[PDB]
RNA sequence: GCUAAACCUAGCCCCAAACCCACUCCACCUUACUACCAGACAACCUUAGCCAAACCAUUUACCCAAAUAAAGUAUAGGCGAUAG
RNA sequence: CCUAUACCUUCUGCAUAAUGAAUUAACUAGAAAUAACUUUGCAAGGAGAGCCAAAGCUAAGACCCCCGAAACCAGACGAGCUACCUAAGAACAGCUAAAAGAGCACACCCGUCUAUGUAGCAAAAUAGUGGGAAGAUUUAUAGGUAGAGGCGACAAACCUACCGAGCCUGGUGAUAGCUGGUUGUCCAAGAUAGAAUCUUAGUUCAACUUUAAAUUUGCCCACAGAACCCUCUAAAUCCCCUUGUAAAUUUAACUGUUAGUCCAAAGAGGAACAGCUCUUUGGACACUAGGAAAAAACCUUGUAGAGAGAGUAAAAAAUUUAACACCCAUAGUAGGCCUAAAAGCAGCCACCAAUUAAGAAAGCGUUCAAGCUCAACACAAAAAAUCCCAAACAUAUAACUGAACUCCU
RNA sequence: AACCCAACACAGGCAUGCUCAUAAGGAAAGGUUAAAAAAAGUAAAAGGAACUCGGCAAAUCUUACCCCGCCUGUUUACCAAAAACAUCACCUCUAGCAUCACCAGUAUUAGAGGCACCGCCUGCUGGCUCCACGAGGGUUCAGCUGUCUCUUACUUUUAACCAGUGAAAUUGACCUGCCCGUGAAGAGGCGGGCAUAACACAGCAAGACGAGAAGACCCUAUGGAGCUUUAAUUUAUUAAUGCAAACAGAAACCUGCAUUAAAAAUUUCGGUUGGGGCGACCUCGGAGCAGAACCCAACCUCCGAGCAGUACAUGCUAAGACUUCACCAGUCAAAGCGAACACUCAAUUGAUCCAAUAACUUGACCAACGGAACAAGUUACCCUAGGGAAGCGCAAUCCUAUUCUAGAGUCCAUAUCAACAAUAGGGUUUACGACCUCGUUGGAUCAGGACAUCCCGAUGGUGCAGCCGCUAUUAAAGGUUCGUUUGUUCAACGAUUAAAGUCCUACGUGAUCUGAGUUCAGACCGGAGUAAUCCAGGUCGGUUUCUAUCUACUUUCAAAUUCCUCCCUGUACGAAAGGACAAGAGAAAUAAGGCCUACUUCACAAAGCGCCUUCCCCCGUAAAUGAUAUCAUCUCAACUUAGUAUACCCACCCCACCCAAGAACAGGGUU
């Protein structure tokens, strides 16, 4: 039914938190193999399924290639923290805007998940220094973490830019943002 | 050669016969064996079950007062184990 | 030196590393009658009333074990442990705080984690670390609720150190198609068709086996004889005079056995080569000995003792594998077709031909050519994990060795 | 009284008043030695979680979240203290009443329950939010430390020795060896070899499928029990009504009978298909089905049968036979009597009792079909009696190596690679629902072995210029890293390395250790069931113990491997780019064997984090001469060439003391 195990972990989260509904536009950072892909478009039928519901929108982007899928639009390979991604991702977009935003990028496990602390967070706050020109007013955003101190600085900064911030927890960490300012 | 080994009574069993014990003084139903104050308290009512029927559910011998014989016969019984 | 794999029991098969046994002494386990048989008495009658009798009747002799559940029921005994409750008592430093099912923290209660301990100090403890510690707290004393029940902030907790239903006595020598056991000597006969079953761990019947009795055929087997199909087709079998032999049927009285295992052979399981499972035939084993290394099932051999005799049966694996040509080739022609051109060799139609004698090319090499050789002319493998595994030996005439079979005293 | 309860002169239990460190009460060391292992502490260079299932233990005092539950409290006394129960608050249901409970109460009351405060949205009930709190389950900052890298020293107990006292489990007999093979399939006892004077003491835990239990795994019993229910059999019991009885003139009580509910009692789970779900099956006839007398292949494969029609002597009797391997039942039948002039059909069926009937006769999908008159689930709370639980040569399938020479590799079978197949070795699967699922392994320590070689080494081929690849032969002496979990349990990822090999060894190894699964006593989430309860599902928590009798073993006493830099050398090679061998020097690491001068842990010493030493070949192939076969040809032809050990150890007073020697013993010194 999906292609990896992390297709579950969005559900749940979807079904408490109620952040993917028909006509949403997604971004979906770090989609292969393209289990949250799947995810997506159903909820937001970015493939059209119901005819009663609004189209929504559904682009995943990820360095490895992904297969092709029904109501999905894939950049591969495209660098996430690459300003060329970014330019490319709003060209496609219906309006050059995006309503949710979904990460699960994670950097090689270098052996030291202590470092890779800090090397996550990182790229979660370079996705976030550029979050504002995909994600639009009002959006979600959700980001795959590892727990650590420096997850205060992300929350902290997420907090300041969004109405509310949600801690969402494999030892994963997912922080659930909403209402965009 | 040490540890040991050996013994013959104590008494008992089954019948017969015959119908058995129960006050020295003191204490003993209250916390028994405790000398010495007002209580009311009163006994009685089918046994069941294991077991047998190769389960089990009706049912399944139990001295009831003469040994023998009538006779395991007449009868009873998921008419069957068995009972008589 | 040579030979030899403890006993009991449970299974087809136990040296088995399956069960039981440290050992010694004592104790500990087949109880019964209808019939039948045998031995006496009397006899158409028998018997010391009854009862049987178409030779019976009376009496004697002679056959039927031990230990073990979890349970059920009845009547007693239990709340000094513990669960909850009743009556009337007691305990709770210090500090912060506030009139707290508050915080810190002794006494006290509890028992989170770790380690020690594991027949221990202890049938639940010690050490450290912990939860609570003015409360739904803890605790001393007396009383209460009792098993078809009590009690329970439900853990199916607790009710005197094994509570999904306490303990004790009695019914009780409960029952157990299950487990284990079942005691002196010697001889004899003795194994594998099935059917039914709330039945496949059992039992009854039959088959088989045993004993006694009566009787006359039994086994082996000459021809003859036993079906057509779906076309045809095996080893055989039944029947059965002779003959070799000595068994067979019937009657009487009962026990026990009844998935056998493996080997040879033919088959069965969706038309499945082995293996598995399951039938059929035969052998062996649960019966002795010898031989294949050790070996229940292969081969040899069975009827039982002693001998410091003898003759034989089966009975010891073989095999060691790859050379090779010598010489020569000029030419009617790049034989035509098609193909950029493909010529002897991309394909194809044709297969002639000079010279002593040479394919209108048999393999190679060129995009294609070139180059070459040949024809012709002369001249049959092996590899795994503790450590290879009898020692050895090509050449003195095949006899000898060898049993509990046979013979001999 | 030195005292009770715990089998003990028991490290446990034990109310209150004072003393709160004593004015009272006591003795941890029998003596010796300073081994190993084990227990408890203390100290530690540099690093500081790299250990590990987990920051368990220890040190230091240590932040921020998530999940669940509100909180304090309560529970499985003896493996679960929790997420479970209780809890204010809220909700539902029932009750109009006094003389032993509720209650000496009366609807704002009492009882039986659900749920778990509050706040919010919602139905008119459900869903969230949140304050604190927790020996709850995860995660994490910082600090911390022997958790580890990598262990070390010391003290005490234990230990060993001398003295006194003196158990237990255990045990067929033992005069108790190793390697292969074999075997009831894992041999100290059998076979073939080898080894072998006899004896203690101290260690070790490979074996004696080690000892004492328990748990688990299915199976069996016409063995139990608990629970549940629309399983069967009942309403005795209790309550409510009707009726009779009884009385008064209406009633009430009592009793009998009957009908309802309540509650309770008794009993049981039929076989077959590895188990379970879903299905099928059990009697009779036919075929595959035993080719020729009869019988005989279960399971399995496939088609049927549980009637119908025609008779109305389908009447009555009676020789002799067959028979589904027993019995029961079933089948054929001359003659005779009486009439006319043993029905077709492979199966087409059911005993006894009983019931009905004047009688003749009739009655069960008793289909579980030799049939009990009538009884289902569940147990992980389970109990009892038992029985079972490494190995199985030739067909299929997969892999490896050859064979075949098709086909790829520009040309080119054979530098590489390879189809259709075959031949050898290895592994796996296999008799029936052309259903679906389910039934021991890591790590620590120490490793033994195989070679089908990952690295180091030797040698051919190459589409091998050179480095560096590919391929093959040969080689097992030596080596084969440290970490993290998102793409988690040995799979990806990070950094490295000459390389991070494939395996076997009862997961090699649990009487050396540990984690998880098979799974269990508690508990929720999802699913199933009326319920009890269940699920290979998700999650949390959660007890095996062992004093070594025997075998084996306890200094092989001694030969070292690898990498990097430099050198040759920027040389050979190549157009450049790039870029070597061999020989030597130096340096580092690891391993093995030692040491204390310094350094460090520390001090008459031990020890590493310190220092010192380390020495043989390899057998694949490459060449000469030279016959069989007068050439040639490295020769399972005669022949030639290349690569075809030493060291250590070694004599024979002792009372007592000392020691760098040591558990005891022994040994060295005592001038
Ligand atoms: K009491
Ligand atoms: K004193
Ligand atoms: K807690
Ligand atoms: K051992
Ligand atoms: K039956
Ligand atoms: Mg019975
Ligand atoms: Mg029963
Ligand atoms: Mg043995
Ligand atoms: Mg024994
Ligand atoms: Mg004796
Ligand atoms: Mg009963
Ligand atoms: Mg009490
Ligand atoms: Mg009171
Ligand atoms: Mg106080
Ligand atoms: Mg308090
Ligand atoms: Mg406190
Ligand atoms: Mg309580
Ligand atoms: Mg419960
Ligand atoms: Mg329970
Ligand atoms: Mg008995
Ligand atoms: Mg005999
Ligand atoms: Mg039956
Ligand atoms: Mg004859
Ligand atoms: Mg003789
Ligand atoms: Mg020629
Ligand atoms: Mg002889
Ligand atoms: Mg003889
Ligand atoms: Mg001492
Ligand atoms: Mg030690
Ligand atoms: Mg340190
Ligand atoms: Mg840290
Ligand atoms: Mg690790
Ligand atoms: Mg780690
Ligand atoms: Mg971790
Ligand atoms: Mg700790
Ligand atoms: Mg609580
Ligand atoms: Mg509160
Ligand atoms: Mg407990
Ligand atoms: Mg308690
Ligand atoms: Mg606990
Ligand atoms: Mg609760
Ligand atoms: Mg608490
Ligand atoms: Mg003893
Ligand atoms: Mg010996
Ligand atoms: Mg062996
Ligand atoms: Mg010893
Ligand atoms: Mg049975
Ligand atoms: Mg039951
Ligand atoms: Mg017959
Ligand atoms: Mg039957
Ligand atoms: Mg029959
Ligand atoms: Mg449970
Ligand atoms: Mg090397
Ligand atoms: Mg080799
Ligand atoms: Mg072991
Ligand atoms: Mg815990
Ligand atoms: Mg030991
Ligand atoms: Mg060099
Ligand atoms: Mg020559
Ligand atoms: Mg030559």
């Amino acid at each position: 039914s999906y292609r990896c195990r992390s297709a579950f972990k969005l559900l749940e989260v979807n079904e408490r938190h109620q952040i993917l509904r028909p006509g949403l536009r997604v971004l979906d950072c770090g989609a292969a193999p393209g289990a949250w892909s799947q995810v997506a478009v159903q909820k937001v039928n970015a493939a059209g399924t119901d005819p009663s519901s609004p189209v929504g929108f559904v682009l995943g982007v990820d360095l490895l290639h992904i297969f092709p899928l029904e109501g999905a639009t894939f950049l591969c390979p495209a660098d996430v923290t690459d300003p060329r991604t970014s330019q490319r991702i709003l060209e496609v977009l219906p309006g050059r805007r995006a309503d949710v935003i979904l990460s699960d990028m994670a950097p090689n496990a270098t052996g030291f998940r202590d470092l890779d602390h800090d090397r996550l967070i990182s790229l979660c706050l370079t996705l976030l220094s550029v979050t504002p020109d995909i994600l639009q007013p009002g959006g979600t955003f959700l980001c795959k973490t590892w727990a650590g101190s420096q997850s205060r600085r992300l929350q902290r900064r997420l907090t300041e830019e969004f109405q509310n911030v949600r801690i969402i927890k494999s030892s994963e960490v997912y922080f659930l943002a909403t209402q965009y300012h």
